[PDB]
Formats: structure tokens, sequence, C-alpha cells
């Protein structure tokens, strides 16, 4: 027994053939089988034909002869149809408020999330079709990995470098580190785990969570965990209040954060507050110094990944107590200088899906771009409290989409944080950059921000852009734009200080050629979120979707402190570059 997802209409019915199984009440279950090819029905029991060997699932062509279900070729004298009468057979039958429109539900229920249209529609649905378009999603996700070959030890070449044999008759996954994989050890009667792992092409590089002596027979699954389902909405219900409530602003604060105290007052005066911070604004430096502007306040730093959380950990280290902060940790190597699992300390760090359930004075989530609305739902479920602060930036990177290939997701539908910033814009702003060269401020001002990110830097007249479209070259999942690297070769023996410089790509693959022929360190744009470095050099690659994302472009040139060198495929972000042009050797 359960809740109509659509009605809330007290029901005994969950769709069979939905992976998520939601309840739906006889008006909605009827609604959703008779307009979609949703026909096996879940009750106490499932309507299937209680009759030996007859294979009848489909609702629409079974009948209640008894207490037991039957089809239309075993079915008893008497008996009443399951599905008839524009509502299908359970409990609570006389409850049923039904909906105008279905459309929306059966589209979540039945789409395989390869459109961008499923996920603007899973981020402008309803709130109850958010928690279950959001469940749904992260399934078919935590499924789709399944469909993947397993990867088995053939060979072990040297260190760090492998030979890997594929399973037969079904897809190999693309190698870079939006992938992680998970090894295993042949035992007598089982398996056990032997750390997480990354991979890329050769043999094939890796790069694992712990080191060992692996061996021969060694394989490698991207793991996936059980979704539970949500009940926690995306975003609480707001409340704008007339004074600062259940927080006691501080009488003394440093000249270190007096920059945000007219917005640790905007916190306290409303339940839930937004804070878009662009690269190198302050982030950080906000939601630590938010506690020293509360002192009595507890306060629980949360984010997606565990990155996240501990540079919010190393911010703390600078400015709180260490006896009153916590890093809870559930049973890879994270911050380690707190007490470890102490929910009851005054400033707990967690990572969302290790959060545990408790109260709290005010609740930050940093890094929001990269949330879902599932972990937005997790958050509201797990911690209760007085305020709630979502710091982050929709003009930088999401969570990647795996299951995308029509469309691009716009910061609008990233989840419910992100679409309340570009749609009624933020609460708070960070307006000025600490960081980058002006060159770099000026031309992402214009980019995404509407001429409102000032830089704090002058101008350093080391921030270069050419125009070369070079030679793309594809691999089985990545692009390679090698005269793009000879280029960038050229540049360095003219220019040898700039061998201090970071590399930069949107492709792994790229990168490895660039690792090789250049020797600079290397990070794709989207590893390289939240790392910033005094010299970089960027290299298009291709004009594609993914290569020309306005968002990864602002995160690529927001890396420098100092110089950038951009070697451009795309006419259009070429020319919005207010960079020294160089010509072609
Ligand atoms: C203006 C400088 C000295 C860079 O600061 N010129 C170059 O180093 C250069 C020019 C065109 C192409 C390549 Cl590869 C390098
Ligand atoms: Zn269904
Ligand atoms: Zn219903
Ligand atoms: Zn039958």
């Amino acid at each position: 027994v359960g809740a109509c997802v659509l009605c809330n209409s007290q029901t005994s019915l969950r769709c069979g053939a939905c992976i998520r199984r939601p309840f739906l009440c006889c008006k909605c279950c009827y609604d959703h089988v008779i307009s979609t090819s949703h026909k096996l029905v879940l009750s106490v029991n499932p309507y299937v034909c209680n009759a030996p060997g007859c294979d009848v699932t489909d609702v629409t062509q079974l009948y209640l002869g008894g207490m037991s279900y039957y089809c239309k070729s075993h079915k008893p004298p008497i008996s009443f149809p399951l599905c008839a009468n524009g509502q299908v057979f359970g409990l609570y039958k006389n409850t049923c408020v039904g909906s105008d429109n279905v459309t929306d539900f059966n589209a979540i229920a039945t789409c395989d999330w390869t459109n961008a249209g499923d996920y603007i529609l899973a981020n402008t649905c309803t709130e109850r079709l958010k928690l279950f378009a959001a469940e749904t999603l992260k399934a078919t996700e935590e499924t789709f990995k399944l469909s993947y070959g397993i990867a088995t030890v053939r060979e072990v070449l040297s260190d760090r470098e492998l030979h890997l044999s594929w399973e037969v008759g079904k897809p190999r996954p693309p190698l870079n580190r939006n992938y992680v994989f998970t090894g295993y050890r042949v035992t007598k009667n089982s398996k056990v785990q032997i750390g997480e792992y990354t991979f890329e092409k050769g043999a094939v590089v890796y790069r694992g969570t712990t080191t060992y002596k692996l061996n021969v027979g060694d394989y490698f699954v991207l793991t996936s965990h059980t979704v539970m389902p949500l009940s926690a909405p995306t975003l609480v219900p707001q409340e704008h209040y007339v004074r600062i409530t259940g927080l006691y602003p501080t009488l003394n604060i440093s000249d270190e954060f007096s920059s945000n105290v007219a917005n640790y007052q905007k916190v306290g005066m409303q339940k839930y507050s937004t804070l878009q911070g662009p690269p190198g604004t302050g982030k950080s430096h906000f939601a630590i110094g938010l506690a020293l502007y509360y002192p009595s306040a507890r306060i629980v730093y949360t984010a997606c990944s565990h990155a996240a959380v501990d540079a919010l950990c190393e911010k703390a280290l600078k400015y709180l107590p260490i006896d009153k902060c916590s890093r809870i940790i559930p049973a890879v190597e994270c911050f380690d200088k707190f007490k470890v699992n102490s929910t009851l300390e005054q400033y707990v760090f967690c990572t969302v899906n290790a959060l545990p359930e408790t109260t709290a004075d005010i609740v930050v989530f940093d890094e929001i771009s990269m949330a879902t609305n599932y972990d937005l739902s997790v958050v509201n479920a797990r911690l209760r409290a007085k305020h709630y602060v979502y710091i982050g930036d929709p003009a930088q990177l999401p969570a990647p989409r795996t299951l995308l290939t029509k469309g691009t997701l716009e910061p609008e539908y990233f989840n419910s944080v992100c679409r309340l910033m570009k749609t009624i814009g933020p609460d708070m702003f960070l307006g000025t950059c600490r960081r980058c060269p002006a060159e770099i401020v000026d031309t992402v001002s214009a980019l995404v921000y509407d001429n409102k990110l000032k830089a704090h830097k002058d101008k350093s007249a080391q921030c270069f852009k050419m125009f070369y479209k070079g030679v793309i070259t594809h691999d089985v999942s990545s692009a390679i734009n090698r005269p793009q690297i000879g280029v960038v070769r050229e540049f360095l023996t003219r220019n040898p200080a700039w061998r201090k410089a970071v590399f930069i790509s949107p492709y792994n693959s790229q990168n490895a050629v660039a690792s090789k022929i250049l020797g600079l360190p290397t990070q794709t744009v989207d590893s390289s979120q939240g790392s910033e470095y005094d010299y970089v050099i960027f290299t298009q690659t291709t004009e594609t979707a993914h290569s020309c994302n306005v968002n990864r472009f602002n995160v690529a040139i927001t890396r420098a402190k100092v110089g950038i060198l951009c070697i451009m495929s795309d006419r259009d972000l070429y020319d919005k570059l207010q960079f020294t042009s160089l010509e072609i050797p």
C-alpha cells in the first residue's frame, strides 16, 4: 500500500513495468496502463494469470475469479475484469482523484533518457514527478552500467599499465575518469573488492584508489548501487522573514569576511538562499565565514564530491576550532584532520550520500551545479535545518548525464536550485574574481555573467588565442587534434617559461597525446573545475557541442591565475576571447 505519485490518493497498486514500481491509484494506474505499453500491475500481489503455465501478464486481459486472477481463456464463470470502468482493481477503490493529464508521468515512466527534453520535463514537471523522475533516471543510469562487459586482466605488461580482455556480446564503456571501475580477485567460491580504478588507452593505463600487485584473472566492473526511493522535495517551501531567525550574529567580525556581512544577514532572513559564486570569487571563504558570523550556530557542510567536502574542510582548518569540526565518512581517501563520524559535533563536513539523519541551525550545500534533483531530495530528507544555503555557479559544469546524446542540457535544467538562479536570479552574487587576469574575467563576464563579474587583478598581457582547426582524429570514444598539440609544442620552444603550464582539453585522449608530446600535467575541463593554475594551455580539439559548451569554456579559461594560451577550433568562441590574437607558424 502507498501513494499515487500523481494524486497522492492512497492505493494498493504499483506498475510492474515501471523500473521504480511507483504506487498508482485505480484512476492513475488505469490512465497509465491504457495510454502506454506498461501492462503488468502489482498490488499486495501481481495481477498475472494464476493459471498453470499461462503467460498473460497484461492487466487489461485479466479477471479476478475467486481471490485468484485469470486471463479470458482460464477464468472461472463468476469473475469481474481487473481493469475496466476507468479504474484498475485494488484497495481504496473509493478514494481516487486522478488527473486532467497523465501525459508527463507516462513520458517520465517510458523515456530512455537520451533526449535533453526528458531532463527538461524532469525539472519542469510537478514536484512529486521531479522525485519519481530522479529515481527513474538514477535506476536507468545504474542499470545501463550492467549492460557493459566485464574487463579481465589478461597480462600485466608493467606497473600502472595493463592488457584487458573484454566479455563478448556486450559493449565496452568509454575509458575516461567519468567511468570509475572496481577490481575483484578470483577466490575459492566467490569474489572480494580490491579498490576502485580508472583506465585510459595505452594495453591500458590504470590510476587505482589503492596500490597492489594485481595479476591475470582480476576483472573490473563499474560498481552500481541500489537507488533508494525519494520522499523529501528538491527544495523546501520558501519563507522570507522580517528579522534574522534562530541565528545570533557576532558583534566583532574580521575585515576578511566583512564584504559578506549583508549576504550572511540575508541567509538568516529566508529559509533557503542561493549563492552564485563565479570562478575565484570566494565560495568556501563565504561558506566558512558564515560560521564566524553565526558563532553559536550548528552548521552541516555538504556537497556531492569528497573533493568538494575536503576543500570546505581545508578552509575550515584555517578559521574554526578543529575540536568543534567532524568529517563524516561511511565504512576512498578524504580529509583526516577532524575526529571522524561525530554527528553531534558543531561543524559537520559530509558528502550527500553519507549524511546522517540530523538537524542543524544552517546547511551549506556547495558545488550546486554538480547536484542532481536526487541529491537535493536526499539532503532535505536527512537534514532538517532553520536555513539552507546553496552555493555554486550554474555557469559551471553539471553532473555528467551518461545517457544523454540528443540535445544539450541548459543550466536552468541541471537541478531545482540552478532552475531558480537562471529564472528568478540568485539571492546572492560574488561579483569580484580574485583569481584571473582581466582579459579572462572580461571574456566570461560577457559570456555567461551579464557583465556583473569584475576583475580584481589587472590585465596580465599573457592571455593568447590562436585560430587553428588542425586535423581531428577519433578513437573509440574521444577526439585527438595533433596539429593543435604541434602548435603548442612550437609555442613552448619560443616561450619556455610556459613549461610550468597545465594542459587542458575537453577530451582525455587529446590530454593523453599532449602528456606524451609536451610533458605538461593534463586535466579535462571537467576534472579541472575547482582547481587553479598560474598558466593554462587549452586546445579545443574539435568544434562539437561538447567542446563549444559555453559552461565548459567558462571553466576551461578561468583556471589561469596569470596567463592562458587557447588554441581554438570554433570561430564563435575564438571571437568572444578578449585575448591577444597570434598567427600560425
Ligand atoms: C608574441 C609571442 C612571443 C607569444 O607571447 N609569440 C609566440 O610565441 C608565438 C606566435 C605565434 C605562434 C606561436 Cl606557436 C608562438
Ligand atoms: Zn509503468
Ligand atoms: Zn492516483
Ligand atoms: Zn491464463
